[PDB]
């Protein structure tokens, strides 16, 4: 069947597992588990198509820059993800998305923003700032909370739907 190589690249802490988890065990995981590498296959039926959702959880901290260029070489749409209430990793994400661009030779690469911890009430990044970037990419934005599961499937069939358009 149709499958679909997604994955989730983001700074450390910004909820990329929590976001996977929700879609994958319908759960809120509140533990501190630092990620190396995860892999998630989910069958989905999409706007009446069944297919695959191959996912991949990837690593916010550094020291894995290299298992960063197979991945994002072989993936099909990423899941750029920053938390609301830390200003750093929605600024780490342009470097994420050159990386994405100069490790595929492609400026049009199925990609979605996303907002994670929605739920929280100390932001520190305004949604209106987060939506200009996305205009500038061409790519939409999503808001998301992990924990109440907000916008959770809505980021995933997005960027689903972007892959089927390109
Ligand atoms: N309030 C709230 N907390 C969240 C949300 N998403 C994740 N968290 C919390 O933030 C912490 C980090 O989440 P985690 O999913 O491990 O983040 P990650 O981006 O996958 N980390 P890593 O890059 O190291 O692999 C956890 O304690 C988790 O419960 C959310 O939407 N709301
Ligand atoms: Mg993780």
């Amino acid at each position: 069947m149709t499958e679909y190589k997604l994955v989730v690249v983001g700074a450390g802490g910004v909820g990329k597992s929590a976001l996977t988890i929700q879609l994958i065990q319908n759960h809120f995981v509140d533990e501190y588990d630092p990620t190396i590498e995860d892999s998630y296959r989910k069958q989905v039926v999409i706007d009446g198509e069944t297919c695959l959702l191959d996912i991949l959880d990837t690593a916010g901290q550094e020291e894995y820059s290299a298992m960063r260029d197979q991945y994002m070489r072989t993936g099909e749409g990423f899941l750029c993800v920053f938390a609301i209430n830390n200003t750093k990793s929605f600024e780490d994400i342009h470097q994420y998305r050159e990386q994405i661009k100069r490790v595929k030779d492609s400026d049009d690469v199925p990609m979605v923003l996303v907002g994670n911890k929605c739920d929280l009430a100390a932001r520190t990044v305004e949604s209106r700032q987060a939506q200009d970037l996305a205009r500038s990419y061409g790519i939409p934005y999503i808001e998301t909370s992990a924990k109440t599961r907000q916008g959770v499937e809505d980021a995933f069939y997005t960027l689903v739907r972007e892959i089927r358009q390109h």
